[PDB]
């Protein structure tokens, strides 16, 4: 389609995006598909044509879902999911409906084997590629370096992103996304202290049991975070699948630089997808000639 027009479901040519007007009458509740703190989302029609309608839940959080809608028009491409309307006025967009859900129900939806075919290692392995394929494509973005702040724990991280009826991998929720400036100081996630082995170290109060957690004493980091969570995406996305074993092999050692504890030696986002799609190729003759 052309930049701002939309094809989804059954639709034989490119629509414009819907506006205000039409979104308010030609676009009807139906099934509440997805909580959360910032959205509802609810499958909705759209003549005859299914999709996604995201509300604003609770106006406390109204910023965060007209910035995520800021950014979702600016980042639509191959890596994000399909806009479809836009109407900030009353703090409401529409995207394309996506039947299989989350990415959270991978191993659900593979379960089913209409899917069983696809539970394979060249399937989840593609997945992986798109999801290193948006974060080199959010830290080189048109709206400069982005980094995907959502993504304290791993079941968070999967959350915000769609699995297209053709196993492909899309981002959704683009709410919390700061800019990296090439001046310094960086960013933070959220004003509150994070914990764990699932964010990047820096991402932590680095002041122990004397200081206690201070907003405005956070440092700030960068988009190595993102790098940081990779292998734990990459090893959930590869499941345990016939031939993974040997992908993970691979994969080790740039597995051993994302997870390097200084972030400024971890690899760009473009150096860990050209491994992946190297090693998806490397697979993919190894198994032609058998
Ligand atoms: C409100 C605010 O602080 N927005 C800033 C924004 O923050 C993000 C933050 O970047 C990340 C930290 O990882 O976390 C966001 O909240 C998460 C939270 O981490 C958990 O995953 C989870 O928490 C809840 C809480 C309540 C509910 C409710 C009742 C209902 C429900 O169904 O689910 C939850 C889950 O989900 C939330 C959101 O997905 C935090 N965002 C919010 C809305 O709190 O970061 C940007 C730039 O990064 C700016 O700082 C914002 O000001
Ligand atoms: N187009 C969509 N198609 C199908 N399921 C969707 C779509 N958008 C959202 N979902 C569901 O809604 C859930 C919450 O979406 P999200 O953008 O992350 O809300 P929030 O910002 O409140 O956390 C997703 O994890 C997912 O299950
Ligand atoms: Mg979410
Ligand atoms: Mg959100």
């Amino acid at each position: 389609c052309p930049p701002r027009h939309f094809k989804v479901g059954t639709m034989s040519s490119c629509s414009p995006w819907l506006k205000c007007p039409e979104i308010r009458s030609g676009v009807r509740r139906v099934k509440l598909i997805g909580q959360g703190a910032v959205k509802k989302v609810y499958l909705s029609e759209w003549q005859g044509q299914k999709v996604a309608l995201s509300v604003l839940s609770s106006d406390q959080y109204a910023d965060d879902f007209l910035h995520g809608l800021s950014m979702l028009r600016a980042l639509q491409s191959s890596h994000v999911v399909t806009l479809v309307g836009v109407c900030e006025e009353d703090a409401v967009f529409v995207t394309e409906y996506h039947p299989l859900g989350s990415v959270l129900t991978l191993d659900t939806t593979l379960a089913q084997e209409r899917y069983r075919w696809r539970n394979s290692w060249h399937t989840r392995l593609q997945l992986a590629i798109d999801y290193v394929a948006f974060l080199a494509y959010l830290h080189s973005s048109p709206a400069g370096i982005r980094v995907m702040c959502d993504s304290n724990d791993l079941h968070k991280t999967l959350s915000q992103f769609l699995l297209a009826s053709d196993m492909r991998l899309l981002a959704n929720d683009l709410d919390a996304l700061p800019e990296v400036e090439k001046g310094g100081l960086g960013v933070k996630c959220g004003h509150h202290e994070l914990t764990g082995d699932f964010v990047a170290p820096e991402q932590l109060w680095p002041y122990g049991e004397d200081f206690s957690f201070s907003d405005e004493a956070m440092p700030g980091y960068d988009e190595k975070t993102d790098i940081w969570k990779i292998p734990d995406v990459t090893r959930f996305l590869l499941g345990d699948v016939l031939g993974g074993d040997v992908i993970h092999f691979h994969l080790f050692q740039i597995y051993s630089e994302c997870k390097r504890k200084e972030a400024h030696m971890r690899p760009t986002a473009r150096e860990v997808l050209s491994v992946y799609r190297s090693v998806y190729d490397s697979m993919m003759e190894s198994q032609s000639q058998r």
